[PDB]
């Protein structure tokens, strides 16, 4: 189940010698990647979090200021422009703190959730990339979460929760986690280390969740919580995370007026509940082995004639359910039906609706599975509403299974 | 008028030193820009297009095959790793070349038409950076399209349906278009220029568009078919674009199976129809001067109690109309309704809702919008229906107005 040979007979994506490490979406790569950016912002606006986007890159000066120079720049991509130095962001927190720190802040105003699908690029070693689990450039399911000490408790259970809620969606049954300590080059003092890892580990337990110590592990600026999940030579691979940073912000001059009318710096969650959008399709396309759930599928339907006399008919099909919401397309080339069915089950397309003249004359489709399964003929009112309740409900599991 | 003075004033984005050029787009301004994307999504499916997504840089040897080094370096940023040269993509062209690439292609594939909110970024002179109308890094709404010679013709005419197309929707009345012709620094011979150039002329008579030539301002592998639109001091933007080109898909040996059964080599179209989302939205905010039409507008609707007393009202309301999908805030704060309905006019939000007793025990809402109007009270789902039309369609003009 090697994502990297599915996604290249199910044509997601490819790699190339000129972009080590980067990603290029083939349309229907891009369009799973698409499907789950819409499922996390639904979940953005349930957990009540903004959405913003930041630059690309900022003055390396800012880099310097926040520690990631000293300690992450062997993994930032630089450039320049007028005698300036930029560095290409390898995480999306300090563009969020800049935002925050436009208009003055409030107790009033926190928590403040702020969500990014942040594009990160991080100068990985090239003998250590793999596929899409480890590469250059990567979209994250980012956010950073302003708050007040007293809030602690709240906002990291939440973000606890959230990664369960949205795990359970696609059925993971191994799901590993770590909590990883303070790393021999960090900022912040050993008494706010005490304090984040004690933090963190207290949401753990509070949540029912047995981890393990990985000692040293931690991120420069926080410790963390690792969502592990694995792939089909089960490796383990970082995927959700929860850091609490009592450091950056205040390197970056973030603040806010206290109920008592005093200047207080906030507390920064950090989380990615996939961790970033190419590992977490790498997860799920050996999971699934290719057989994407519904909801997730490039293409859901595809209509088949299986002459030209039904040209019209396929047609007309084929408009309603795209009107319908559904991704359809039509097949009318001049191929053997038994030819278009091999094709579109190999790439894995949940439904095939067949079209002969006794569907045209009766109104309904023959309607069989990528699995095999010939569930016979369907009034076509009744396959779109099976199809959207299974669309819309996420389900696992196509029509009778 | 000024888009930067309204876009404080709307907390849609800001800029600043340590990023020159670069934008940091807050929820509100993000909110604008994801719907314009939700608005081009809509079209890209109606004019059958693919999307896709390619990397944010490519081997330095890859930009000196398409020409980009030698006539294009200015403007490109460069960074490495590992000994090797990569530039940050000031295009997004050569990317959708490598995606066609791969796999054998057929006539019967085209025309593939391939598009992109694609990331640019150009090192474009400080001294030039003016608002989001001239930015550093901005994002096209691109698309290449790969056809034969043969379907040049319809394939430019689908462009310019395009243009006129989605303009229509934010109602401009002033749209002048321009054939930039060869510029000094080119790559291609004068015959494939000539053809070209007539080309798209051509296209231009077929559909009745009176235009004018503009020369030595077409791109070094192409002319261009420009779109210009207008900020508030009269001042041409380009925008829209299309450009023919006869020359990268040879330059990265791009080719396609006949039906002869030889290779060809294909026509490359080049379009952008907003431009880019930022200088888009730079335009829109001087157009409408803030007024965004509803289905643009960050905020939809605000609803305000008088007192305490109508709290909860507010709230349940608030939340029916955010389940109904509208972007709904409440407004329970200690202030007199003039106090809340002059600041959010300021917001330039399109309907206040006030709810006061006569309103909580009659289940309705007394409506008012931005333009100092007062509507009177409605029945809540019949507001709900009513915006949800106005939003829907996508409509210049609010309620009774
Ligand atoms: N090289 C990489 N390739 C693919 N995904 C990666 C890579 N590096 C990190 N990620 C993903 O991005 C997630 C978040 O990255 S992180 O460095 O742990 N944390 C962050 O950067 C924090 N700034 C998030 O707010 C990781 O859990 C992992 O799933
Ligand atoms: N510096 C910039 N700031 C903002 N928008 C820009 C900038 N440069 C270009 N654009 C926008 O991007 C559009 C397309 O750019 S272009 O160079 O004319 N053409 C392209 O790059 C072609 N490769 C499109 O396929 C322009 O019409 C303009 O609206
Ligand atoms: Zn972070
Ligand atoms: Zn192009």
């Amino acid at each position: 189940r090697d994502h990297r040979k599915i996604g290249k007979q199910l044509d997601l994506y490819h790699m190339q010698e000129e972009a080590p490490g980067m990603v290029f979406w083939h349309n229907d790569g891009w369009t799973i990647f698409r499907e789950l950016e819409v499922f996390v912002r639904s979940k953005l606006k349930e957990y009540q979090y903004q959405e913003v986007k930041g630059p690309f890159m900022m003055d390396r000066v800012l880099w310097e200021k926040t520690g990631h120079w000293d300690n992450y720049k062997d993994a930032m991509f630089t450039t320049s422009s007028e005698n300036r130095e930029y560095c290409i962001k390898p995480m999306n927190c300090p563009g969020h703190v800049q935002i925050f720190n436009q208009g003055l802040k409030s107790y009033r105003d926190l928590p403040l959730r702020m969500a990014e699908f942040g594009s990160c690029h991080r100068n990985e070693p090239s003998g250590s990339l793999h596929g899409l689990m480890r590469v250059r450039g990567f979209t994250q399911d980012d956010a950073h979460i302003f708050c007040t000490e007293e809030q602690i408790r709240d906002e990291v259970n939440g973000c606890i929760r959230l990664v369960y809620d949205m795990y359970s969606t696609f059925g993971f049954e191994k799901i590993v986690v770590k909590l990883s300590t303070r790393p021999e080059k960090r900022i912040g003092s050993d008494e706010m280390w005490d304090r984040a890892e004690a933090d963190l580990a207290v949401a753990l337990e509070e949540n029912n969740i047995p981890f393990e110590y990985q000692l040293g592990e931690g991120a420069f600026y926080g410790p963390k919580i690792e969502f592990t999940l694995y792939d089909c030579l089960d490796r383990a691979w970082q995927c959700g995370t929860v850091q609490l940073d009592f450091s950056l912000p205040s390197r970056l001059s973030a603040s806010y007026v206290g109920e008592d009318n005093e200047r207080k710096v906030p507390v920064m969650i950090h989380r990615a509940i996939l961790g970033s959008m190419e590992r977490f399709i790498g997860i799920l396309t050996e999971e699934f082995a290719g057989f994407f759930p519904t909801w997730l599928a490039p293409v859901q339907v595809v209509i088949m004639n299986i002459t030209d006399s039904q040209s019209e008919y396929v047609n007309e099909l084929t408009q309603k359910l795209s009107n319908a919401g559904i991704r359809v397309k039509a097949d009318l080339r001049n191929e053997k039906i038994g030819f278009k069915i091999r094709e579109h089950t190999l790439r894995r397309v949940p439904y095939m609706l067949v079209c002969g003249d006794k569907e045209v004359e009766s109104g309904k489709v023959a309607v069989r599975t990528r699995r095999g399964k010939d569930l016979g003929s369907m009034d076509v009112n009744e396959v779109i509403e099976k199809l959207q309740q299974e669309i819309r409900s996420r389900s696992l599991k196509q029509l009778e299974e």
